[PDB]
């Protein structure tokens, strides 16, 4: 348990509680797109003449109800990660104070949370991917149905759905990278903590 060992695996830890704080936020960008989004597309949906354009706004409707549900999954996992994260943080920090009694439990707790996250990020990014494949087959779909009666607001839907996949790519990228940082964190973790 170098003393250089100690400073990566806690540096680790503060990389990954910041990383987790961005990822967090852009959680609630999107959530906030979904909701204006599936006002947009409720409205246009009423506003649709021609059944080709009803049907293709009904299904991304349907799409967009599942997504919210989703969604609030995903950010409760986040969330989740979150808390165990401060957990973990904790118990590193009596680990490098106490000695004798905080011993074994502790490292053993230390390294459960560890895992723990591991799994919540797993979920995170399952869900975040799931979403993305749906907002791709969503723009191939608009696509399809744009310029005529509705055209204005068709247009504003694909937009909102265009900056909103970029988001999502985003999320997904940034969840990859999370994963990456909570895998070196255990393995560090272990050697210090074993």
């Amino acid at each position: 348990g170098s003393p250089e060992l100690r400073q990566e695996h806690q540096q680790l830890a503060q990389e990954f509680q910041q990383l987790l704080q961005e990822i967090q936020q852009l959680g609630r960008e999107l959530l906030k797109g979904e909701l204006q989004g599936i006002k947009q597309l409720r409205e246009a949906s009423e506003k649709a003449r021609n059944p080709e354009k009803k049907s293709v706004l009904q299904k991304i409707l349907e799409d967009e109800e599942k997504h919210i549900e989703l969604l609030e999954t995903l950010q409760q996992t986040g969330q989740e990660a979150q808390q165990l994260l401060q957990e973990l943080q904790q118990t590193g920090q009596e680990l490098w104070q106490l000695g004798g009694s905080g011993g074994p439990e502790l490292r053993q707790k230390h390294q459960q949370l560890a895992q723990k996250i591991q799994q919540l990020l797993q979920k995170h990014q399952q869900l975040g991917a799931k979403i993305l494949e749906d907002e791709e087959k969503h723009i191939e779909l608009l696509e399809t149905i744009l310029g005529g009666s509705g055209g204005d607001e068709l247009r504003e839907l694909l937009k909102g759905e265009l900056q909103g996949i970029k988001q999502y790519r985003e999320l997904q990228q940034l969840g990859q990278k999370a994963q990456q940082l909570v895998q070196k964190l255990q393995q560090t973790g272990q050697k210090l903590w074993q």
